[PDB]
């Protein structure tokens, strides 16, 4: 469960947040693959509730209706056929599943779902699974409302409705049963693993329930015995009951402290400098690296009101998110998440975002497609970040140096910082409001370097930056704070 099940020396894996599946299909063969991506978190593929009032918000796909892989994304054979074709190029698919709750309990009754399943909340009927009323956690609640009002009682948290969210009876084996008939059916498609959303809302125990009953992956593509990859969703922040360590027996947990502390750091809160990074990790309080699922930003927290805040950083941030996701990617704790966004019109109010819901780029609510420039960005709203040379070059880092321990860290005291990865890569940050320029030891091989952040090795030139490394392992390194990045990274396979 703890393993991502991608190639070798393959160490990321890609949020294609919202991307209709032929397009990830495409996205796998003509760019993950050629470029080294472990894999795609893929939005959920199950069905859910079309909410219209708003208009079709990004969040309606965290409402169920049925488990009929049958969304906005695309069909069954769709989705099938994405699997085939991203796991023929080694190239791994991870699903978002649904599995803590049904819709929201004050939806209207009908057919106004992605597949047109009927379903009615209020009669807690969803015939197309099916569940019935006896398959929910309406008498065990215990709170006056019948949702989550307090985060101190740890048993609320998973009894109650998330926001008014149906919450499955877990504890219940016809209810894991169907669960895992769901989970089944993708992993013998060829699914890799899952993230399972709001993981804090289900027991330990329930979630480990489900996970007993999986299968090994399919074994036309993976080794025997293969186990799926796990990650849960547990927002955990300290200060709260819950901890996300009583998941670790099930799988990775994601690690919301991650993007929230790098964010207060990189934005220099509260006296917060990268000098302090030296020690990043579990020393900053931290899960384990075997079980952390690190990322910057995720789709809900991107929007600013989720876990961490407004100090998660985002494609709207772009110089200090590359410098941030280029951090991530350098740094050897965790197994790391790449977002991919869409672009939507961000319209603050009193400090909040009043479009926080507007869904995926579409025709009058069919998804668009995925449109590649000549330059290699994206068309049709999509933001493509893991496209970015400074973020796709940072992914090729992370599989050049894999294994390679964090060694020659340097600080200015404030925020100019350095660190190797062994002997296979060096990596320079200046977050200062003054330039960086010195000569550091990089524990590299001797040689000359092409900077994959400036640029690329192309045809055995550099077409940015070049860094000398002389017979010493030391190199000079010249940073403006007025740079369009204000790092340079080099590794084994940018020397010349
Ligand atoms: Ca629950
Ligand atoms: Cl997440």
């Amino acid at each position: 469960q703890y393993s991502p099940n991608t190639q070798q020396g393959r160490t990321s894996i890609v949020h294609l947040f919202e991307w209709r599946w032929v397009d990830i299909a495409l996205e796998c063969e003509r760019y993950l693959a050629p470029k080294g991506f472990g894999g795609v978190q893929v939005s959920p593929p199950n069905e859910n509730v079309a909410i219209y009032n708003p208009f079709r918000p990004w969040w309606e796909r965290y409402q169920p209706v049925s488990y009929k892989l049958c969304t906005r994304s695309g069909n069954e054979d769709e989705f099938r056929n994405m699997v085939t074709r991203c796991n023929n190029v080694g190239v791994r698919i991870y699903v978002d599943a649904v599995i803590n709750h049904m819709c929201g309990n004050a939806v209207s009754a009908g057919t106004s779902s992605t597949c047109g399943s009927y379903f009615n909340p209020g009669s807690r009927d969803f015939p197309a699974v099916p569940y019935s009323g006896w398959d929910f956690n309406d008498g065990k609640c215990k709170t006056g409302s019948g949702d989550i009002e307090n985060y101190n009682d740890a048993t609320q948290v998973r009894d109650c409705r998330l926001t008014g969210l149906l919450d499955l009876a877990l504890e219940k084996d016809y209810v894991r049963s169907k669960i895992a008939e769901y989970m089944n059916h993708l992993i013998d498609i060829g699914v890799a693993g899952f993230r399972l959303d709001a993981s804090k809302h289900m027991w330990p125990g329930d979630i480990k329930a489900i996970l007993d009953k999986l299968h090994n992956l399919n074994s036309n593509w993976f080794p025997a015995g293969s186990k799926p990859f796990i990650y849960q969703e547990v927002i955990d922040l300290g200060g709260e009951p819950i901890k996300s360590s009583d998941y670790f027996g099930n799988g990775r947990v994601t690690e919301f402290k991650y993007g929230a502390k790098l964010g207060t750091v990189i934005r220099k809160w509260n006296g917060e400098k990268m000098s302090y990074l030296k020690n990043w990790g579990e020393g900053w309080g931290f899960v384990p690296s075997d079980r952390a699922l690190v990322f910057v930003d995720n789709h809900d927290n991107q929007r600013g009101h989720g876990a961490g805040g407004a100090s998660i950083l985002t494609f709207w941030d772009a110089r200090l998110y590359k410098m941030a996701v280029g951090f991530m990617l350098a740094h050897p704790y965790g197994f790391t998440r790449v977002m991919s966004s869409y672009r939507w019109p961000r319209q603050f109010q009193n400090g909040n975002d009043v479009n926080d819901w507007v869904g995926p780029p579409n025709n009058n609510g069919v998804i668009k497609e995925v449109t590649i420039n000549p330059d290699t960005t994206c068309g049709n709203d999509w933001v493509c970040e893991h496209r970015w040379r400074q973020i796709r070059n940072m992914v090729i880092f992370r599989n050049v140096v894999d294994g390679q321990p964090f060694t020659n860290w340097y600080d200015n005291g404030s925020n100019q910082v350095a660190f190797g990865r062994g002997n296979r890569g060096f990596i320079v940050f200046n977050n200062d409001d003054w330039s960086f320029s010195l000569t550091l030891q990089t524990g590299l091989p001797a040689g000359t370097y092409c900077d994959v952040i400036s640029g690329d090795k192309i045809n055995g030139n550099c077409t940015g930056i070049k860094i000398y490394v002389s017979d010493d392992g030391k190199a000079h390194f010249s940073i403006s704070n007025s740079a369009e990045d204000p790092f340079i990274a080099i590794h084994a396979e940018s020397k010349l």
